[PDB]
């Protein structure tokens, strides 16, 4: 009588943040170049609950460079003082490489309300190398001494004063991190950090935020390593620093999130991508890297076997031909086009919102894998992920607790190579939802509690 997928709401897994992207690299300043019409049309389809992505997450870059030549990121600070007891010379423009812009509107049009802030680099004269790219340290720590002096609480100061500058532009930072792929020295804005430097400056960041003026005291990540296997091995060095942060990232680059880490934190996968791939808008041709169908299965390889607690895509918008975004901007034509990338990851973050727990459910089909989420209003999310034709699946809850009312409604919607998170009908009858759940889909059935 179709497949039933039955949800268990008494057994619960991980809490999940959300979903989202970032704009560094002055990918915000090439969204803020298009016409009027444009730069609304980018900000929908990212953040937009009714015609877009819905993201709930966004990942600004702590800008390290002297300048904003090329694609970098000007710093804060980017004029040294000499000495690291000298007072840091501020020169706030009220832009930040126009992630401010994006920041405003994600969080006052669109509702969103978790913004991760990540230092690439400290600037490059707090630094061994006395640069923000190719690599170096934070001058001071463990085997990082410098002849202009140790500038560690400089840095910590430094990061305190960047989110004090977004709390007065009417935007809270919830996360801050202060480096990024700390084994990976590049051309661009880099720092390498060692599991026990990285435990040396929480010991010296934390204190620094716990006795600030700040108004909400953001949660300290570590470390952005480029996956799961190499963010695991800096664990058991940051095991003495446990109660001076709150959140474990990685990306997943080096190795895929396929395990859950040993740690007690929440843990986020805050970049993934395509980097090189040709561009494609494609959900499914051959089950290539670029492909819609290729994320959306990322996204519930992270959620199911990794334990994450949030999915970031590396870009949203930007221009130029490869999958390190999700969304093609034509400069010229002042176009804007989302890949079925934007929709897959949509396809989560529409409907599994912040706060939402991790529930069982049971029932899947071989063609089918299955995942649900309880979200703060009440609202049941299950996503169905079907690999074969087209299935009729019924949706339905159990509980140990009497205090769980049954669902009044359900609704549907699917992407595939037809749909962008399109409603499909979703027959509702005593508390089970039936649909017809689309060939080659990612499709998400939502019961809800009544509103009346
Ligand atoms: C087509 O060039 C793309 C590059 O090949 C690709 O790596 C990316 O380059 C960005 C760079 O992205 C980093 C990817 O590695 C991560 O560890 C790191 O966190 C990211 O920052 O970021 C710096 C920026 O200057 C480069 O452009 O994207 C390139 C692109 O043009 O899309």
């Amino acid at each position: 009588a179709g497949t039933t997928l039955t949800v268990d709401l008494s057994t619960t897994y991980q809490r999940i943040d959300g979903f989202g992207t970032s704009e560094a690299f002055q990918r915000a300043v090439q969204m803020s170049r298009l016409p009027e019409e444009g730069q609304r049309r980018a900000l929908d389809v990212l953040f937009s609950t009714t015609n877009g992505a819905g993201l709930s997450i966004l990942r600004n870059g702590i800008g390290s460079s002297p300048d904003m030549s090329s694609d970098h990121m000007v710093s804060i600070a980017p004029k040294s003082p000499g000495s690291p007891n000298n007072p840091l010379i501020y020169s706030w423009d009220g832009s930040d490489n126009k992630q401010l812009w994006v920041s405003q509107e994600a969080v006052h049009t669109y509702g969103v309300k978790t913004i991760y802030a990540d230092a690439w680099s400290a600037p490059g004269y707090m630094k061994t190398n006395g640069n923000d790219a190719n690599g170096g340290t934070l001058c001071g720590l463990s085997g990082a001494q410098c002849a202009s002096g140790d500038w560690r609480q400089a840095y910590a100061d430094y990061l305190t004063k960047y989110v004090e500058f977004y709390q007065e532009s009417n935007v809270t930072v919830t996360h801050l991190g202060f480096i990024n792929a700390p084994e990976l020295t590049t051309s661009y804005a880099s720092m390498r950090f060692s599991a026990s430097q990285a435990a040396e400056f929480i010991r010296i960041l934390y204190p620094t935020i716990q006795k600030s003026n700040l108004t909400y005291k953001p949660t300290i990540a570590c470390c952005d390593a480029e996956g799961w296997n190499s963010q695991a091995g800096m664990l058991g060095a940051l095991s003495s620093v446990n109660s001076m942060f709150g959140l474990v990232t990685a990306h997943a680059y080096t190795s895929q999130p396929g395990f859950s880490m040993n740690t007690p934190h929440p843990v986020w996968m805050t970049e993934a991508a395509d980097l090189q791939g040709a561009w494609t808008s494609a959900w499914y041709s051959y089950g290539g890297a670029g492909e819609g169908w290729t994320w959306a299965n990322n996204v519930y390889n992270a959620i199911v076997n990794g334990n994450a607690s949030a999915y970031l895509y590396w870009i949203g918008a930007q221009t130029g031909n490869t999958n390190s975004h999700m969304v093609h901007i034509d400069a010229n034509a002042g176009t804007v086009e989302p890949s079925k990338r934007l929709w897959a990851l949509g396809q989560w973050s529409r409907f599994v919102r912040p706060g939402a727990r991790r529930v069982a459910v049971s029932g899947a089909s071989g063609s089918l894998r299955t995942a649900a989420f309880r979200n703060e209003d009440g609202s049941v999310a299950v996503v169905v992920i079907n690999s074969g034709g087209d299935a009729a699946v019924n949706v339905r809850l159990a509980s140990s607790s009497s205090a769980d009312q049954q669902p009044a409604s359900a609704k549907a919607w699917a992407t595939d190579n037809s749909r962008a998170i399109e409603e499909i009908q979703a027959s509702f009858a005593d508390g089970v939802a039936t649909v017809n759940v689309p060939s080659r889909s990612m499709t998400t059935v939502v019961l809800y509690p009544a509103a009346d």
